[PDB]
Protein backbone atom coordinates (compact mmCIF):
# COMPACT_ATOMS: atom_id res chain seq x y z
CA UNK A 1 0.00 0.00 0.00
CA UNK A 2 0.77 3.47 1.06
CA UNK A 3 4.74 4.09 1.64
CA UNK A 4 6.99 6.81 2.72
CA UNK A 5 4.04 9.18 4.06
CA UNK A 6 4.76 11.89 6.59
CA UNK A 7 1.59 11.81 8.65
CA UNK A 8 -0.26 15.03 9.33
CA UNK A 9 -2.90 14.82 11.05
CA UNK A 10 -5.47 11.21 11.96
CA UNK A 11 -6.36 10.93 8.41
CA UNK A 12 -4.32 13.04 5.97
CA UNK A 13 -0.81 11.57 4.99
CA UNK A 14 1.71 13.78 2.81
CA UNK A 15 4.75 12.38 0.29
CA UNK A 16 6.98 14.15 -2.05
CA UNK A 17 6.11 12.50 -5.00
CA UNK A 18 5.22 12.59 -8.56
CA UNK A 19 1.27 11.60 -8.45
CA UNK A 20 1.33 9.38 -11.87
CA UNK A 21 4.23 7.67 -10.37
CA UNK A 22 2.66 7.18 -7.08
CA UNK A 23 -0.67 6.22 -8.79
CA UNK A 24 1.27 3.59 -10.76
CA UNK A 25 3.03 1.65 -7.75
CA UNK A 26 0.13 1.88 -5.27
CA UNK A 27 -2.69 1.58 -7.59
CA UNK A 28 -5.05 3.21 -5.14
CA UNK A 29 -8.99 2.60 -5.71
CA UNK A 30 -8.89 6.26 -6.20
CA UNK A 31 -6.45 8.84 -7.49
CA UNK A 32 -7.65 12.24 -7.55
CA UNK A 33 -7.02 14.94 -10.91
CA UNK A 34 -7.06 18.38 -10.55
CA UNK A 35 -9.90 19.01 -13.23
CA UNK A 36 -11.47 21.85 -15.11
CA UNK A 37 -15.16 21.55 -15.31
CA UNK A 38 -14.34 20.73 -19.25
CA UNK A 39 -12.32 17.19 -18.20
CA UNK A 40 -9.64 18.63 -20.88
CA UNK A 41 -6.95 17.11 -19.29
CA UNK A 42 -4.29 19.60 -21.01
CA UNK A 43 -1.29 20.46 -18.05
CA UNK A 44 -0.54 20.38 -14.39
CA UNK A 45 -1.73 17.08 -12.40
CA UNK A 46 -4.47 16.20 -15.12
CA UNK A 47 -1.97 16.54 -18.25
CA UNK A 48 0.22 13.79 -16.36
CA UNK A 49 -2.55 11.66 -15.51
CA UNK A 50 -4.11 11.78 -18.53
CA UNK A 51 -0.57 11.10 -20.64
CA UNK A 52 0.25 8.03 -18.40
CA UNK A 53 -3.12 6.59 -19.59
CA UNK A 54 -2.00 7.51 -23.16
CA UNK A 55 -5.03 9.73 -23.68
CA UNK A 56 -7.69 7.09 -22.63
CA UNK A 57 -8.58 9.07 -19.54
CA UNK A 58 -9.42 12.15 -22.27
CA UNK A 59 -11.18 9.96 -24.49
CA UNK A 60 -13.66 8.93 -21.76
CA UNK A 61 -13.67 12.34 -20.22
CA UNK A 62 -15.07 13.58 -23.85
CA UNK A 63 -17.84 11.29 -23.62
CA UNK A 64 -19.04 12.05 -20.33
CA UNK A 65 -18.86 15.72 -21.34
CA UNK A 66 -20.82 15.23 -24.50
CA UNK A 67 -23.38 13.60 -22.49
CA UNK A 68 -23.60 15.52 -18.90
CA UNK A 69 -21.89 18.86 -20.03
CA UNK A 70 -19.71 20.41 -18.12
CA UNK A 71 -18.81 19.79 -13.68
CA UNK A 72 -19.62 22.77 -11.55
CA UNK A 73 -16.67 24.51 -9.86
CA UNK A 74 -15.89 23.05 -6.73
CA UNK A 75 -18.29 19.59 -7.93
CA UNK A 76 -16.39 15.89 -9.21
CA UNK A 77 -17.00 13.20 -10.95
CA UNK A 78 -16.22 9.41 -10.70
CA UNK A 79 -14.57 7.63 -14.26
CA UNK A 80 -11.93 4.80 -14.81
CA UNK A 81 -8.79 5.07 -13.38
CA UNK A 82 -7.46 3.22 -16.25
CA UNK A 83 -3.71 2.02 -15.65
CA UNK A 84 -3.31 4.15 -12.51
CA UNK A 85 -5.97 3.67 -10.14
CA UNK A 86 -10.05 1.54 -9.82
CA UNK A 87 -11.09 4.67 -10.19
CA UNK A 88 -10.09 8.76 -10.90
CA UNK A 89 -12.16 11.04 -8.65
CA UNK A 90 -12.15 14.29 -10.72
CA UNK A 91 -12.40 17.33 -8.63
CA UNK A 92 -12.53 20.77 -9.65
CA UNK A 93 -11.11 23.12 -7.34
CA UNK A 94 -11.28 26.79 -7.92
CA UNK A 95 -8.97 28.10 -10.24
CA UNK A 96 -8.26 31.41 -8.82
CA UNK A 97 -5.78 32.31 -12.52
CA UNK A 98 -9.74 32.29 -14.05
CA UNK A 99 -10.10 34.58 -11.51
CA UNK A 100 -12.54 31.91 -9.47
CA UNK A 101 -14.43 31.77 -5.99
CA UNK A 102 -11.06 30.62 -3.59
CA UNK A 103 -14.00 29.71 -1.13
CA UNK A 104 -15.08 27.63 -3.51
CA UNK A 105 -11.67 25.01 -2.07
CA UNK A 106 -13.71 23.89 0.94
CA UNK A 107 -16.89 22.36 -1.99
CA UNK A 108 -14.27 20.86 -3.37
CA UNK A 109 -12.03 19.08 -0.93
CA UNK A 110 -15.76 17.77 0.46
CA UNK A 111 -15.89 15.53 -2.67
CA UNK A 112 -13.05 13.61 -0.98
CA UNK A 113 -15.71 12.36 1.87
CA UNK A 114 -17.19 10.12 -0.75
CA UNK A 115 -13.90 7.94 -0.73
CA UNK A 116 -12.87 5.79 2.64
CA UNK A 117 -8.83 6.23 1.02
CA UNK A 118 -7.54 8.45 -1.81
CA UNK A 119 -4.23 9.04 -3.37
CA UNK A 120 -4.60 13.07 -4.54
CA UNK A 121 -2.39 16.33 -4.98
CA UNK A 122 -3.47 19.56 -3.23
CA UNK A 123 -6.59 21.19 -4.68
CA UNK A 124 -6.13 24.32 -6.59
CA UNK A 125 -2.35 24.25 -5.89
CA UNK A 126 0.14 24.73 -8.83
CA UNK A 127 -1.29 25.63 -12.09
CA UNK A 128 -4.62 26.64 -10.81
CA UNK A 129 -2.99 29.64 -8.50
CA UNK A 130 -4.07 29.53 -5.13
CA UNK A 131 -1.74 29.15 -2.38
CA UNK A 132 -0.39 25.34 -1.45
CA UNK A 133 -0.83 26.04 1.74
CA UNK A 134 -3.89 27.16 2.29
CA UNK A 135 -5.21 24.10 0.24
CA UNK A 136 -3.34 22.14 3.14
CA UNK A 137 -5.39 23.80 6.10
CA UNK A 138 -8.38 23.42 3.83
CA UNK A 139 -7.44 19.60 3.06
CA UNK A 140 -7.10 18.81 6.75
CA UNK A 141 -9.88 21.21 8.24
CA UNK A 142 -12.55 19.35 5.64
CA UNK A 143 -11.45 16.10 4.53
CA UNK A 144 -12.40 13.20 7.11
CA UNK A 145 -11.67 9.97 5.13
CA UNK A 146 -8.04 8.52 4.68
CA UNK A 147 -6.34 11.25 1.98
CA UNK A 148 -2.68 10.12 0.68
CA UNK A 149 -1.47 13.60 -0.70
CA UNK A 150 1.05 13.64 -3.58
CA UNK A 151 2.90 16.88 -3.71
CA UNK A 152 5.78 17.01 -6.83
CA UNK A 153 7.81 19.34 -5.53
CA UNK A 154 10.44 19.32 -3.21
CA UNK A 155 10.87 22.62 -1.95
CA UNK A 156 7.17 22.95 -1.81
CA UNK A 157 7.27 19.84 -0.05
CA UNK A 158 9.19 20.86 2.91
CA UNK A 159 7.57 24.34 2.75
CA UNK A 160 4.57 22.64 3.45
CA UNK A 161 5.50 20.23 6.40
CA UNK A 162 7.98 22.68 8.03
CA UNK A 163 4.60 25.77 8.03
CA UNK A 164 1.91 22.84 9.38
CA UNK A 165 0.12 23.68 12.19
CL1 LIG B 1 4.71 15.65 -15.33
C1 LIG B 1 3.97 16.09 -13.82
C2 LIG B 1 3.91 15.11 -12.79
C3 LIG B 1 3.33 15.45 -11.63
C4 LIG B 1 2.84 16.76 -11.52
N1 LIG B 1 2.25 17.43 -10.56
N2 LIG B 1 2.02 18.67 -11.06
N3 LIG B 1 2.45 18.77 -12.28
N4 LIG B 1 2.97 17.57 -12.57
N5 LIG B 1 3.51 17.30 -13.78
Amino acid sequence: SFSGYLKLTDNVYIKNADIVEEAKKVKPTVVVNAANVYLKHGGGVAGALNKATNNAMQVESDDYIATNGPLKVGGSCVLSGHNLAKHCLHVVGPNVNKGEDIQLLKSAYENFNQHEVLLAPLLSAGIFGADPIHSLRVCVDTVRTNVYLAVFDKNLYDKLVSSFL
